[PDB]
């Protein structure tokens, strides 16, 4: 149907905007701490601690499959990156501190993304 196509165009455009958001957030992680999945070879107990691991590469795979239907779903995955790190790692660590900085800096990007998503529909 033409309606299904229009819906698909909307999803494609959301995907375009979320790709730009993802790029801007990942620039706030210049150490690449959150770039890839925590390695279960290197942290073999990780899944005993963290039940839903997340990282920027995994988000990008979902994004490119158009697997985010709305901004809320995308934000959920970004918050997992931060929140998983802040639980596994202690306050005095470069990992925790990186997550705090990513959260604080990302907030600004996400505030305007929400306005854009609502504005453009």
């Amino acid at each position: 149907s033409m309606e299904q196509v229009a819906m698909e165009l909307r999803l494609t455009e959301l995907t375009r905007l979320l790709r730009s958001v993802l790029d801007q957030l990942q620039d706030k992680d210049p150490a690449r701490i959150f770039a890839q999945p925590v390695s279960l070879k290197e942290v073999p107990d990780y899944l005993d601690h963290i039940k839903h691991p997340m990282d920027f590469a995994t988000m990008r795979k979902r994004l490119e499959a158009q697997g985010y239907k709305n901004l809320h779903e995308f934000e959920e995955d970004f918050d997992l990156i931060i929140d998983n790190c802040m639980k596994y790692n202690a306050r005095d660590t470069v990992f925790y501190r990186a997550a705090v900085r990513l959260r604080d800096q990302g907030g600004v990007v996400l505030r305007q993304a929400r306005r854009e998503v609502d504005s453009i529909g």
